[PDB]
């Protein structure tokens, strides 16, 4: 899916958000899940945003099935809801498929 890193384990999650704090690169999270209908609707443009803005910004995909520690710990309740994470930590998110939206979250933390 593009340039987006699919999250299959907690390890895996640590290890991407220790390397995000490494880069000094930021991480946006798509939590997704595939019976949920906007979240089918929005990833072809998550997976756009993973090309362009591919070398600023980190692309993750968490489906909530797969992984549901990490959707436990992050606090998810809707989908998709998009989390970014700088320096390991939370530091903005966005609930719902809006596109517009979703474009200027991605460009708002690239520069």
């Amino acid at each position: 899916g593009g340039s987006v890193i699919v999250i299959d384990s907690k390890a895996a999650w640590d290890a991407q958000l220790a390397k995000g704090k490494e880069e000094h690169k930021p991480i946006v999270v798509d939590f997704t899940a595939t019976w949920c209908g906007p979240s089918k609707m929005i990833a072809p443009l998550f997976e756009t945003l993973s090309n362009d803005y591919a070398g600023k910004v980190i692309f993750l995909k968490v489906d909530v099935d797969a992984v549901a520690a990490v959707a436990e710990a992050a606090g998810i309740t809707a989908m998709p809801t998009f989390h970014v994470y700088k320096d390991g930590v939370k530091a903005d998110d966005l609930v719902g498929a809006s596109q517009d939206k979703l474009k200027a979250l991605v460009a708002k933390h690239a520069a």
